[PDB]
């Protein structure tokens, strides 16, 4: 055999300041939400100037900028475009959101705009702004002032979106009821009055225009409401606008009580929070139409309600996962789940199938017999599966030929196990069902037949649509872009593809780095932003041109740098990706940090770093030196740093993912520990006595699972966040990968650690829980229900508590500890002299 | 030089086993010693029994507490010792299963027993009240009805009330009656009729706290947790009869208003439901509830039956007839019920008031205006309180549970005797009698009283005690006074202050202070109320405790020389138990000027030429003392296994603790945690140069509330001193703490901001160690009295400051441990940490 090797035993200031030191040369956004618009003036130098959102740099904020795309470029050089900054200058609804979102940014999140007036509208804390670039105005050449959105709401208002019809109309929410405001005449006006801030939310569950904490945690739905695209003109030179919203009703939900920030107070705050087994919200659409007369005065608000009730209408829904409008407004549609999350519908609802609320009864009559029977919900699309539809953002809507028939694209799994594109046509036909007759439909009686159904893109690989991934289509040359893993599942690439008469898919970027992309409104432009293991993010431009011969067939030329990479740091050396043949019978992925300064003849601790979980792949062909920074920090103390993607995650296909249906915590390690014996086999620089393992949420649920199960393998365990009973995590995410409770009780009972504490280890120093102390995702009580058991059973553990910290760690502080702890918790437990000295 | 002992190196499972071993032989010890005693004349002159004896106990481990009885002979044969035999007074009620509001009484009591906690008795009826788990029963037993050779029956006081009925009362005046409060409201019952009638009305059980925060007859939180009163209602002790041939019955209530109090969330004990419960807490600095005393009149019919129920108010409204007045201490009767009585505090708690509030002085409630003057006009302006005694201090007011009234002679005097440190700075008894004069306010003119116009004049203050010592007040402590012989007994500490004694003084002529307790045991003690008897519960460091009964006799020439003979034995002690070596009591004299105690326990099998690793036990807080001449191997037990272990124990009562009188206590006024460690560091650095087998390069400390607050004081100060500090739900914010406790000792925040600030251990977290190993903090995660929050927030600075910790939480528990379970793994952990961080080679190895 080989002889050990201990890592250096630093103390804990030493240790502080080598962290410290490491991080100083050492977190700032890319360039994002990229939009194009074109200058139109023949006789100058630029094609079009693009705006984005970005931070200048490091503790800077997060706003808007643009660049000028010329016409024509030196091709004997590279053209860093200049980014000119488009401007000059937290509520507990802001903190939820940003923690639902996942953004550590401060300033500008997002923003909207109005291609036909050149109108930005933007929430900057605050306040709600607005300024004009870009339409008949023209263009700045210099940052703009905005001009503040007056209201007379006393608290934060949030989700602004203008107009699409009128961008003089603004809407908003406020304490959860929807408001519109015109940014012109200053007239501000309250549409729904569900919610009353004065009041408990113990007593006053209802909402308007906002999604419910399931739909932005799990479903990445962080909108309630939808302005109608167009305006329904009327005979006295005025208009009609409308707003599609989901009112919720969360009065049968369970109450949880979370820590407040404010530690000093010495309390808790209310949430509605749906857990495993439990009420979801009473949902239902409404609609608020808005009458406006000639000059922009509001002249009545209609609030209406479905002609029949939710339940009725759409039997087995559980879940708006989308909604929105079709292009001409002539329709409503959403995307629909039931409960199992099994069962997707696509579906149109016509503004005529909404009347008024009326409480009166003999009027309410009136009103329902008004509406023909013809007008009905129409199911364009549904698809079953066995495993769980995953939700994306692709649908796209074409113009309307026929009264009777509607065309989209849309994008599946269900089919093949792998998420393609399909161009389907389905008929508008009037239903066999007849309100008039005073019965209730059987569950077919709104489906749609299909006239045609194609495949635009097909095989062993996945079209994304999640995380701003999306198509773009350009209905002249009909084709579609699309960003996929054709190539490789290390890689995503932009593609393109006939829509019309589907073949050829063109990739148009370069292999050997992953890429994440934005195509141009109009078609002829796109951006990637890209890394690899080796290469920092860069962000650059792209010309789209098709041959003289050929408009279908799409060609690409580099244009500019919009952000250059900062070359290779030099206090960082990247991991190699492996692979290897599991006994599962898939290709299963990994990536290995070798110790650096690798003496020969000496083998050395090993650090598993896990997630494991649905959503989500951690071994790509991705820069690593932000992120994972510290990966290459343990390899440098002498760790063997090994990260394999399991079964169950991210874009393999269904199959792949489906692997772990009902048996969550079942498979996983057995993954982790295969890749480990290939690489001990391969490497004999591998000490298998001494393995550590870590994780945050889901990856400390497999923290613990791996010391609970594989005891003889994992010498530590560090499981931060962890998941140790499955019926207190929420409804959306652990009923798709685990079904109801009462139909997987052995599954609940298999992958929740806390009711296995028994099988931890009688020996100390190999457990150490690690929690956000306010988590409002994966409650402290995880841990607290843990311990308490392990206390029971009597078993040790050690803790760390982040007293100021939710699910992420947020204040710097906090993190410099837990790097800290972690390093000198494995140096002390795992890597050192003292660590195999202490073992009993 | 000498050579260090590395403790044996254990395992876990192997410390558990033998924390398992230990605890195997020593569970018959978790047993309550008879207590609550009460003598009733037997008065059958063909009998052998001049009394009967009643008392509550445990049969043994695992056994409810009950009711007992024992059977006092007349005469004995003084050549044997009688053991008493424990015959049961119940036909046995009370599980484990309690509603929150016994939960929070249990803690505010501190109490661990399961069954009957207490009980009530009315001599003339025999008839025993008390609450048993859910049930409120009563039995007969002395009386006319005479007395049972076997037990009886318990009888249930039937209701219709939803929810748990707290805090049953038997009033004096009739037996059939009695109070209880339900839902924050007093009601009444009659246990021969089976009427049961809500007397107030201020809580309505359906509402969220949050909305509804009035209560009626229940002492609020400060009160149960800083000045032991557990009750907010009085029974008047005598009957007003009626032209009828019915009768008046009253009840003196303390009504709260909670609603400006502070609410704060503390954790749900059902986890899975990821939930909270509110509490008002007053933190320091902030409001304290709404006060007031009302009255009910209950006009009961010539066969039992309520007539009517009229709730009274105060003529004019609290703040204005008790200005300044914070809180209510104590309150009761006078024995023939002519006035109501309290011990009323201002918020510093500096300032004592003993007044007397006549019942003409509350009017009936009503909202009608026109009717409210008419009342208010029939009242006599001559109808005022009558503050008896008031007294201040720069230090603070101990309250106590000693005041005596004598029957009235005139009208216009009355006679008592109270106990204070306020002359002497000592706790003494002083008789005194005070006029009752009309006073100069009268309501009529329309006027608001000064200060000083309830003041009663002081006719005569004598002093009964005087001395470098204490009479005891607290804790069960008390008086008995013989009103036939002119004397008063009393338990103190004159002998010693490593133990309390009985002792008998004449409170007319006062003198000779005569011990009726032996030397070499401190005593707890109940006298007949005969004076004929008393019972003393009695241990020594080496002999666990003793409960004997001692007769009582003077010779025919002098009642007030009092002499004592054994009578029997009521419990044997276990004798020395067998795998146990107590500590030694040294002491020493501070620089500080004062002599300090405390106990060494001396590692077992003491090899010479060896330096062994040394544990400071600290509490170090006010109101208790540690070190004294009690039997500590039932409490303390598990500090002779860290001797045995071979750790080298050490417990100081420093400055501030308790028994050495008010300076002593004083210590600390503004100042808490800047003197503590000083005092046990220089006891420390005595023993040290005393015994060169205490190795200081390996100190560690320990302690929970208090001890926990100055194990982290000591680390932070003393880090060249203490190496390790465990610290067991700490205060770190003393602006977190309550108003009662905090401001007595710290004043208010807004004038003492360097005292909080020194005191304040989470606003200097960066003097913490930047070593790990050092720091290890354990908290009851459900704690309603230390909040968590103390931990979360120093952690909150000590992750700010970048400094190492580790951390136990106990999710079960509050401020005490209660599941076993809980226990066994603070023991093993807190082991475990001792020899992994202190005393093993692989500590000492470690150490960078
Ligand atoms: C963590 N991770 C927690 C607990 C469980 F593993 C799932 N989880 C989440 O945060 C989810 N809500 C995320 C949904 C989006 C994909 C990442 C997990
Ligand atoms: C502990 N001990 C806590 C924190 C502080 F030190 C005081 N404290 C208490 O529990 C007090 N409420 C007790 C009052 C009665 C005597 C012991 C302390």
């Amino acid at each position: 055999k080989l002889e050990p090797f201990y890592v250096e035993r630093y103390s804990w200031s030493q240790l502080k300041k080598l962290l410290a030191d490491t991080r100083k040369y050492h977190m700032a956004k890319a360039p994002h939400d990229f939009m194009f618009v074109k200058r139109n003036d023949p006789d100058g130098p630029h094609s079009d100037r693009i705006y984005y959102l970005a931070m200048s740099g490091e503790n800077r904020e997060n706003t808007l900028f643009y660049s000028e795309i010329p016409k024509t470029i030196n091709r004997a050089a590279v053209l860093m475009l200049s980014w000119k900054p488009l401007l000059d200058l937290y509520s507990r609804e802001e903190e939820l959101l940003r923690e639902r979102k996942r953004i550590g940014t401060v300033g500008i999140a997002s923003y909207d705009y109005h291609q036909g007036s050149g109108t930005f509208l933007f929430q900057a804390g605050s306040g709600i702004y607005h300024v004009k670039d870009g339409g008949p105005q023209g263009f700045t050449q210099q940052p703009l002032r905005p001009n503040l959105v007056e209201t007379s709401c006393p608290n934060i208002r949030m989700d602004p979106k203008l107009c699409p019809a009128d961008p003089d109309w603004i809407a908003f929410i406020h304490s959860n009821d929807i408001w519109i405001s015109n940014i012109v005449t200053r007239e501000e006006r309250r549409l729904t009055y569900v919610h009353n801030e004065l009041a408990n939310m113990e007593e006053d569950a209802r909402s308007a225009g906002v999604a419910t904490f399931v739909l932005q945690e799990e479903f990445d739905r962080y909108s309630g409401y939808w302005w109608c695209p167009k305006a329904e003109t009327t005979p006295s030179g005025g208009k009609i606008l409308r707003i599609l919203y989901e009112e919720n009703d969360e009065s049968e939900v369970e109450i949880i009580h979370v820590t407040s920030p404010m530690l000093e107070t010495r309390r808790a705050d209310s949430f509605r929070y749906p857990k495993t087994g439990t009420a979801n919200p009473k949902v239902t659409f409404k609609m608020s139409e808005i009458m406006i007369d000639a000059e922009g005065r509001i002249i009545d608000v209609i609030d209406k309600e479905l002609i029949q009730p939710f339940e009725i209408l759409f039997e087995g829904v559980e879940y708006i996962a989308r909604a929105g409008w079709t292009p001409e407004g002539k329709y409503a549609w959403s995307i629909l789940l039931d409960r199992s999350q099994t069962r997707l519908q696509i579906v149109l609802i016509s503004p005529e199938l909404f009347i008024p609320v009326e409480d009166d009864v003999m009027e309410r009559q009136r009103l329902i017999e008004s509406v023909p029977d013809s007008v009905t919900p129409l199911i364009i699309y549904e698809e079953t599966t066995d495993i769980w539809i995953n939700i994306h953002d692709i649908f796209h809507v074409f113009p309307q030929s026929h009264e009777e028939e509607i065309e989209f694209i849309f994008a599946s799994e269900c089919k093949t196990g792998f998420r393609h594109l399909y161009k389907i046509t389905s008929i508008l036909k009037e239903s066999k069902y007849k309100r008039s007759s005073g019965g209730l439909p059987a569950p077919s009686d709104f489906k749609c037949p299909i006239k045609e159904e194609i495949a635009i893109t097909s095989g062993e690989w996945e079209v994304l649509g999640r995380h701003g991934s999306n198509i773009q289509v350009d209905e002249v040359r009909r084709l579609v872009y699309f960003e996929g893993t054709k190539d490789s599942p290390l890689e995503h690439h932009l593609y393109v593809v006939s829509y019309v008469n589907p073949g050829e898919v063109t990739r148009l970027t370069d292999r050997g780095y992953s890429h994440s992309c934005c195509i141009s409104q109009h078609c002829d432009f796109f951006i990637s932003k890209y890394s690899n293991q080796k290469n920092p993010h860069c962000v650059s431009l792209y010309k789209l041109s098709s041959p003289e011969d050929d408009p279908t067939c799409k060609t690409k030329e580099f244009w500019a740098t919009i952000l250059d990479s900062a070359g290779p740091l030099p206090d960082y050396t990247p991991p190699e990706i492996f692979s290897f043949e599991s006994t599962t019978g898939f290709t299963l992925y990994g990536m290995l940090y070798k110790p650096h300064d690798l003496q020969p003849g000496k083998k050395y601790p090993t650090v598993l770093f896990i997630y494991g979980g649905p959503q989500v792949q951690l071994v790509n062909n991705r820069f690593k030196g932000v992120k994972y920074f510290r990966l290459n920090t343990l390899a440098s103390l002498g760790y063997v740093v090994v990260v394999i993607d399991n079964r169950g995650s991210c874009h393999r296909g269904l199959k792949f993912e489906g692997a772990f249906k009902y048996k969550m915590g079942q498979i996983e390690i057995d993954d982790q520990v295969e890749g480990l014996q290939y690489l001990a086999s391969r490497y004999d620089f591998i000490d298998l006595d001494r393995v550590g393992i870590h994780g945050w949420s889901y990856g400390g649920y497999l923290s613990l699972m791996a010391l609970m199960q594989r005891s003889d393998i994992f010498r530590v365990a560090i499981a931060g966040a962890p998941v140790t009973l499955w019926i207190f995590y929420d409804t959306g995410y652990t009923e798709r990968y685990m079904g109801h409770p009462d139909q997987n009780e052995q599954g609940y009972y298999l992958g929740s650690v806390a009711m296995q504490a028994e099988k931890f280890p009688s020996e100390p120093n190999r457990l150490l829980l690690l929690h956000g102390f306010l988590d409002e995702n994966v409650h402290f009580a995880h841990t607290s229900i843990l311990l308490s058991f392990l206390v029971r059973a009597g078993k040790p553990y050690d803790l760390q508590i982040y007293p100021q910290e939710r699910h992420s760690i947020r204040v710097p502080e906090s993190g410099e500890h837990y790097e800290l702890h972690l390093l000198h918790y494995l140096q002390e437990n795992l890597g050192s002299r003292i660590a195999a000295l202490k073992v009993i």
